[PDB]
């Protein structure tokens, strides 16, 4: 329950903080 950064999405290619589908 804390991921300010993306140093560790787990691949999750596709965003990097997957803001919520918003521009």
């Amino acid at each position: 329950f804390n991921a300010p950064f993306d140093v560790g999405i787990k691949l999750s290619g596709a965003q990097y903080q997957q803001h919520g589908r918003a521009l």
